[PDB]
This record gives C-alpha cells, sequence and structure tokens, in this order.
C-alpha cells in the first residue's frame, strides 16, 4: 500500500512479529532526528503505522511528503 | 497519572523529546518479548502511550495488569 492522506500522511508497514516492527520504528526515529521532523508511530505485533503531519499547518506539507519518501527508502525494496 | 481502563489498560508517559520516548518504548518492547504479551505503543515527540489488552478476552485481564506494573517498574521511581 502507498501513502494516503487521512489531516495526516499515513501508511502501515507489515512485519512477521513485534521485534521487527520495533526495529523499523527505530530506523524511522533516527530519520526523524536527522530531518528535525517527527512522526506519530504506532507499534504493535506485526505492524508499524507511520503518520506524518505539520501541526502549525494543520495538515500535510512538502516536508511530510519528503519524510514519507525517506521512510519508504529505509525498506530498500 | 496511573493506569486507566479505557477495553484496554492505558497510560501515557512524558519525556523531554522523541529520543527518550523511543528509548522507553524499546524497553517496554523487551518486556513484552519476555512475557509473551505485547502492547500497542504510540510514540511521538515527548510521549509514549502504552495500551495493554487481551484480544481473545475483548478486554483487560490479569496479565495486562501485570504488564502495566512491570512497565511502571522500568521507571524505577
Amino acid at each position: 500500500m502507498d501513502w494516503e492522506e487521512r489531516k495526516r500522511l499515513v501508511k502501515t508497514f507489515a512485519f512477521p512479529n513485534f521485534r521487527e516492527a520495533l526495529d523499523f520504528a527505530n530506523r524511522v526515529g533516527a530519520l526523524a532526528e536527522r530531518e528535525n521532523h517527527h512522526p506519530r508511530l504506532t507499534v504493535e505485533w506485526g505492524r508499524v503505522t507511520v503518520e506524518w503531519w505539520t501541526h502549525s499547518a494543520g495538515g500535510v506539507t512538502e516536508k511530510d511528503r519528503e519524510m514519507a519518501r525517506l521512510t519508504d527508502a529505509l525498506l530498500q525494496r
């Protein structure tokens, strides 16, 4: 599945367990630290939901889309 | 704040940034792996929300309360 504007940019990533989901969340966290823009991450067994938005703007901005693309890049598909 | 039954057992933990919130989430994850019971974790700047429930029971069980107490213990207040 690709990113969707739900006002936030959201995508869920599937994993075989909790451990791998948490591992991915940590990589997204490192990315957030580097770009000075943080997501809302939801980690549970087999899934990580990543949400990007800009509070001040009350929605999705170019920075959020950049973070979404950098998040997908972490998968190196 | 103490744990509250919202059917799940929920509590939010405050932090000064995202990094420390993620660090705490990882400790809760290790705890979950040891006890074979996993929470739904929400990590964002300055906060980690921890939710415990048992799917099959459709609510909060003794195991969830045990996990809540073990989660607080991680803080070693």
